[PDB]
């Protein structure tokens, strides 16, 4: 059992959920491999084992609707070599997915989770509306609410569902006559592949791609996305009466539309899921990475600042500088967003509630700590531990 | 069959055959990784020293020769005859210089190969072990022109007790325990504080008071000395353009000397060879003065700012600590002290990546401390997935002696 200890408080606690850990990691002994991004049966015992977590959350493990659920999905199984789960139990599959995320920094959130069954999707202009009701749902003239959509679950004989983007907004990116890229550099192969399926490709740093939807065997379809349904915030500065001028929006959703979404042995390669953004996701990295739209020395002309040094700190300074501008517009524009230390200060107070609940908490230090101002925050003193528990919402390959 | 290493602000990709050779082994399984945790027999001294052997011997291209067999069975023919061995002067130089290199959670490696090596194994007091610690400081500090050094004391053997430098580092400033249950000065060192009071030392009231050396000499009990004041180069905080930051009376010290590791080479333990360097701003600036559990300026910087200090969303901490560590930067250059901002030291970090992957196939490095505490993706080491890992020769960290 692992003891983590906090050095800012000197606390310690043991996370006893580690020892029930299951698809196993890139670690071994002899070299840590966590900071990596992307490192029958048996569908019998993952659903047996996902039941009994669901009658465990509902105070009746071992009575009658526990022991007759354990029954027919065997039956279920046996007579058609899958199951389809219950609508509650989908629900709660969702949002343990989400609890058991471990680069997830808002599961303070998880039980707070709105889910969409559309696992009696047909075609891609079903797709589409589905999308489109969530869309609307979660954005809410930006009062934003979590959602997940769970499109039909994968079976042999026959395709997938899926998305090709990776998210249900983003912006174009479009290649040069040298290479370098005007718009968002992130997504220049889907932007290819939108141009390659019809598009009519636009001008601009930010023009929302449209949806390329694909439906069981049949080729993907592109989709325009309904501009009132995209709500964007364009950035302006509290005090830097330019920063307007520099032209900068994105978008107020979050929503993940590649990831595939594992219940019970069940697997769901179009579950599409949307939050609301911590302000340092589109501050810090979207905008300033160097292979994102890499602003920072522009912000930092404009402010004068001292770019010939580093030891200046230009750079820190031009990034606060746009992430206040970031938290600023969005609350004019009444946007949900949260701060990065509001945020870690959450995920310390889930951390406190998984620990008297579950014994502990899967964690991903990496992608908890802010990509600014780590140390300024609690998270950064606080050890983790880190492990993958099912349900889970996991990566897959491209659909091409 | 080696780990995929991908840089994501570039696109490169590479492999880190050298993580196969890792000759120990650290606290994650494929169950669960323990990464961010901050602390993870004669034919055993035997492989290692082998081992020790054969790399010495690689480095200066005589692998297999006559002179790197005759060493190999000197080596053998003395841990038969009594237990252990003795380094030579050229094995000590370059052990020392590969526990540096081979050290995961350091960025300051691209300088692994500049490294004095001061030879005290020959101490045979703490009063002479206080000399040679005078020594160092003095050539490591150099006025302010900073130089990377490390003195080695007597190694662990049977019979005798070990060396053992009781404080962590050769300069800190004491903290007082008082009640209100508060401390003064650095909360870091509390315990070593109350161990100096304890053993002779008069305390002082400030909050930067320098703490005397607590030396061991072997089966002894510790010795108080105390560090002659020119010796002890300090460096008063200002900022260049806030006028009021010098009336906080804050200072800080141009030599980070950690003197609490033990290195090993070949089977060999040394519990005693502090080393040094020169500060990156973000150790003084960020961990130093704003840890909430150290010094804890940062609200006080920012009340003075004049920031609005009542929401988060302001950001009032991350302004009121980039300007902290402006007037860092900006002091040490002024009082003509040697300090490496962390953009330039990450840029350095990665010609270290590079010109480890041509050499050894690969580096351990620790994603975690490798990644400054602010500004982390402002840097390139942040878009650079890393593998970690246990080579020998080592620093290692040890228990408190008391
Ligand atoms: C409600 C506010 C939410 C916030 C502020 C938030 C924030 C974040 C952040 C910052 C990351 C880091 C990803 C990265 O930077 O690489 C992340 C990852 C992730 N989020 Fe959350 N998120 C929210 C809601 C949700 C919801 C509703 C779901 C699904 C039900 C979800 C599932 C995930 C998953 C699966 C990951 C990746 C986990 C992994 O790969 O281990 N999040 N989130
Ligand atoms: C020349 C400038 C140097 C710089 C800028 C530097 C920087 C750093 C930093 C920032 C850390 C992490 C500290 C933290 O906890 O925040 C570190 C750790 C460390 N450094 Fe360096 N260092 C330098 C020289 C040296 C030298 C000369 C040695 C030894 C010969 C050394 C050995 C180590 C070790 C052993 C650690 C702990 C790593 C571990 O436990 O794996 N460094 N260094
Ligand atoms: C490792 C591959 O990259 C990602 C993977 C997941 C996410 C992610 C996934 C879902 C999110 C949600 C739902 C909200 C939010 N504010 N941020 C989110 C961020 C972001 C990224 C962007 N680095
Ligand atoms: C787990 C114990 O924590 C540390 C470990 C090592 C160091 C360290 C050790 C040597 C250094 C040297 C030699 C220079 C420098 N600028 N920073 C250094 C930092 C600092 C710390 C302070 N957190
Ligand atoms: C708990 C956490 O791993 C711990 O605070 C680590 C994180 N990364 C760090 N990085 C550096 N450079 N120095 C540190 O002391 C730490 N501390
Ligand atoms: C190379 C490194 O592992 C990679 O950049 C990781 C590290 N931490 C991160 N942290 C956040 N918030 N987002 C990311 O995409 C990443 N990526
Ligand atoms: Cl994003
Ligand atoms: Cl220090
Ligand atoms: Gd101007
Ligand atoms: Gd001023
Ligand atoms: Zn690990």
């Amino acid at each position: 059992f692992p003891r983590v200890k906090n050095w800012e408080v000197g606390s310690i606690t043991y996370d006893t959920l580690s020892a029930q850990a299951q698809q196993d990691g890139p670690c071994t002994p002899r070299r840590c491999l966590g900071s990596l991004v992307f490192p029958p049966e048996q569908l019998l015992s993952q659903a047996r084992d996902f039941i009994n977590q669901y009658y465990s959350s509902i105070k009746r493990s071992g009575s009658q609707a526990h022991e007759q659920r354990l029954q027919e999905v065997e039956a279920e199984v046996a007579a058609t070599g899958t199951y389809q789960l219950r609508e509650s139990e989908l629900v709660f599959g969702a949002k343990q997915a989400w609890r058991n995320a471990p680069r997830c920094v808002g599961r303070i959130q998880w039980g707070k989770l709105q889910v969409f069954d559309a696992r009696d999707c047909r075609s891609a202009q079903e797709m589409f509306t589905y999308i489109c009701n969530h869309i609307k749902y979660a954005t809410n003239r930006g009062n934003l609410r979590s959602a997940i959509t769970v499109f039909p679950q994968r079976c042999p004989g026959r395709g997938d569902f899926r998305i090709w983007n990776s998210q249900l907004v983003r912006y174009a990116g479009y290649r040069q006559q040298d290479g370098s890229v005007r718009g968002d550099p992130a997504n220049v192969e889907i932007t290819e592949l939108c141009i390659q399926h019809g598009w009519t490709p636009g001008n601009g740093r930010f023009d929302v791609l449209p949806l390329l939807l694909q439906a069981p065997d049949e080729p993907p379809e592109l989709f325009l996305l309904p501009p009132e349904l995209v709500l964007e915030v364009p950035l302006e500065h509290p005090t830097l009466e330019w920063f307007a001028a520099l032209g900068l929006r994105w978008y107020a959703l979050p929503a993940v539309s590649n990831m595939l979404l594992e219940i019970g042995g069940l697997e769901f390669p179009a579950a599409p899921f949307s939050g609301w953004y911590m302000s340092t996701e589109i501050g810090t990295r979207n905008l300033c990475d160097p292979h994102r739209y890499n602003i920072l020395e522009d912000v930092a002309v404009c402010m004068d600042l001292d770019t010939r040094t580093t030891s200046s700190l230009w750079k820190d300074k031009a990034a606060v500088e746009i992430n206040v501008a970031v938290l600023h517009s969005y609350q004019l524009a009444k946007v949900t967003i949260v701060d990065h230390h509001a945020a870690t200060a959450s995920f310390m107070k889930h951390l406190e509630n998984e620990q008297k609940a579950r014994g502990g908490c899967p964690a991903d230090w990496a992608w908890i700590v802010p990509p600014i101002s780590g140390s300024l925050t609690p998270v950064f003193h606080q050890e983790m531990v880190n492990y993958f528990l099912s349900p889970a919402f996991r990566y897959q390959p491209d659909p091409w």
